[PDB]
């Protein structure tokens, strides 16, 4: 009676998305994680008396010039597109990042859920709330700001993103 999902996790390099996934998964706020490599994190997570069997793709990042892996549209059940609120250049990236998602799945409107993570930077922060939602609205996708220091944001984004993908089944 379990419900099994993958969700892939984009982004441009350094937004945040290995912290995230991690503070999710094992609920600590790792230090120190390597670059590049892209692992798949399993979780167990009852939402709404509904248990689920999570695998979280944690990918290497991508950028305008990246060129989406297989493994990036087989299997996918939702995607979680995340950007840094202190990065003007890691909203651009996210919005071409959804173009080119939607390129190679197609129109099998797809779940999808827009986070702007690091929202505990204050000082550093160059995107508002406002802009990403909005940019949220015009992709019809959930929105969230997260801090990958603050677990119940990080829970909040991947309860969120199994909400949409219910939604759009
Ligand atoms: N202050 C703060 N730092 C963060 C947050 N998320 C990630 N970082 C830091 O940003 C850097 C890159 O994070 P990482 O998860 O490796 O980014 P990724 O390449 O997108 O997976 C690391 O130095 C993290 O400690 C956050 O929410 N707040
Ligand atoms: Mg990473």
């Amino acid at each position: 009676q379990s419900k099994s999902r993958k969700i892939a996790i984009l982004g441009y390099r350094s937004v945040g998305k290995s912290s995230l996934t991690i503070q999710f998964v094992e609920g600590q706020f790792v230090d120190s994680y390597d670059p590049t490599i892209e692992n798949t994190f399993t979780k167990l997570i009852t939402v709404n008396g509904q248990e689920y069997h999570l695998q979280l793709v944690d990918t290497a990042g991508q950028d305008e010039y990246s060129i989406f892996p297989q493994t990036y549209s087989i299997d996918i059940n939702g995607y979680i597109l995340v950007y840094s609120v202190t990065s003007i250049k890691s909203f651009e990236v996210i919005k071409v990042i959804h173009g080119k998602l939607l390129d190679m799945v197609g129109k099998v409107q797809i779940p999808i859920m827009l986070v702007g993570n690091k929202k505990d930077l204050h000082m550093e922060r160059v995107i508002s709330y406002e802009e990403g939602k909005a940019l949220a609205e015009s992709w019809n996708a959930a929105f969230l700001e997260s801090s990958a220091k603050e677990n119940q944001t990080a829970v909040d984004v991947f309860r969120r993103i199994i909400l949409e993908a219910e939604k759009l089944e």
